[PDB]
């Protein structure tokens, strides 16, 4: 070993970088985290830290040489996937920036951001409510085809002048814990959804999928300390694995629209385009409703 | 409430230390990232034999990461070595050691009897002019661009356990000419495609400079060697010449030799030599005639 190791072993740069809410394995030749790790709370979710006060940046502690750069996304189809939500986050300023360093980031489909993705972040928000503590590991996958021929064939694009590995599929992988000193069985649950619009039909249930098969496709092994011996129950089993409907994604969708809206004119769409869509609001949006009309008409015009 | 109370995940690409190599492992593609090894005159030198090798699964990979033979036969793809065999006749465990799965990677056929045996020749015959020779071998699969300028990685995964195809291989060189010698050490990085070649392109045509390497690997290869020293191109101290086909083809056919069973055999060897308009030099006809009264003396 000394002598092979006269002038050092190659570097893989796999070791595990921690942040103020996140830890993460970074793929230095794929330009993309391989596994990021956080631990959500309902304390942690909540806060001022406003992320349209943050900025996508290369990671700092990584060498430029293997670092995407945001030349690489920006007009390439393709947006600036979190891994670790920004939006778990709202406890702290220093932590929610760290979620825009391109260590976090994947090439994710505009819609599948904004839509299937978004909702299971929100689950897993939600599970918060239910669980005291909660595990997540979520990261990229570039899984086989199979082509003409019969040759299983893994074909991505990489995208910009770095070759950023844009994924075909993305994973999370949720760990849940009812509180510190219960004797309840932990709850586990793995899925791999495409990268790709998805939208309301299919159930989370339909994308799960074993641990052991994801930990080898994958090529990982996650939460190498659970006892896989003991008593471990199915997360879709002890609680609902059920994201918001249409109905209720869109109330929520439109009950955020609200705190931005700086014209009474936009206010006046975002309740007219959601009542049309057949949906009531509820308390919560008619009282943001009326103490943002209130702000605006209090605001220079 | 810490995020590692029930651990990190597990990548597994700790180095591996064996005999005479030493390799990272990548779980997911079910092949190396890189395999480092130290060649010398002594190590090259000796009676193990790879006919008594057997390639087999790691035996410290979990299986679930692990390739199996089931995996590459009849793929259409050879077991190619990072590590070579041939540069561990010193020791029979070592030889044996590069014959784990862990080692190896889908290599095109006549790549792997061709071009990259050629390559590890060359790296054998370092030795004759430095006293320590490090190489570090491993897989890559580089994009290409469509008609359209996206740019696509592609590559075959063979087995139930999908192991990947790499589209070309890479070869870093360091050499150094002695324990006590001044001369600034020799260094220089190679990739090349994992398909038939030929002899026509020179081994310095598939050179690349080590920092685009790294950049295409996404790793840092002899990170304790300082880059602000005195480092030559390997190329330009040695000379980075492979066998030619007249050289190679003689060396093959010499080797050929050693297997005949039958006298017809040792006669078909040195007629095909022939009608390649190459004549067998003094090393052949001396192995030719050993083995030609050596097969009169065995039963027909
Ligand atoms: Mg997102
Ligand atoms: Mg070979």
């Amino acid at each position: 070993k000394a002598v092979l190791e006269q002038f050092g072993f190659p570097l893989t740069g796999t070791e595990a970088r921690c942040y103020t809410n996140h830890a993460l394995s970074y793929d230095q030749a794929k330009r993309v985290p391989r596994w990021v790790l956080e631990h959500i709370s309902k304390s942690k979710i909540m806060g001022d830290a406003d992320r349209k006060h943050c900025k996508f940046k290369p990671d700092p502690n990584i060498p430029p040489t293997f670092s995407a750069f945001n030349e690489d996304y920006v007009g390439s189809g393709w947006s600036r996937g979190h891994m670790a939500p920004a939006g778990n986050n709202k406890f702290s300023s220093k932590a929610m920036a760290e979620t825009f360093y391109l260590s976090n980031i994947v090439p994710q489909d505009f819609d599948n951001n904004s839509g299937y993705w978004n909702r299971i972040e929100m689950y897993c928000r939600e599970l918060t409510e239910r669980f005291e503590d909660v595990w997540v590991v979520s990261g990229p996958l570039t899984l086989p085809q199979t082509r003409g021929d019969g040759k299983k064939i893994v074909s991505y694009q990489v995208i910009g002048e770095d070759n950023v590995a844009v994924p075909s599929h993305l994973y999370k992988v949720i760990l849940a814990r009812r509180s510190s000193v219960s004797t309840e069985p932990l709850a586990l649950g793995a899925f791999v959804v495409p990268n790709e619009a998805i939208g309301f039909q299919p159930q989370l249930t339909e994308f799960q999928v074993s641990l052991q098969d994801l930990e080898k496709l994958s090529g990982l092994v996650f939460f190498p300390h659970l006892d896989r011996t003991s008593d471990i129950r199915n997360i879709c089993s002890v609680d609902t694995c059920k994201l918001l409907d249409f109905q209720e994604f869109t109330l929520y969708l439109s009950t955020r629209k609200i705190e931005g809206a700086r014209s009474v004119l936009r206010l006046e769409k975002i309740m007219e385009n959601l009542k049309n869509a057949e949906i009531e609001p509820d308390d919560y949006f008619m009282s943001r409703y009326e103490k943002k009309l209130e702000e605006l008409k209090a605001k220079e015009q």
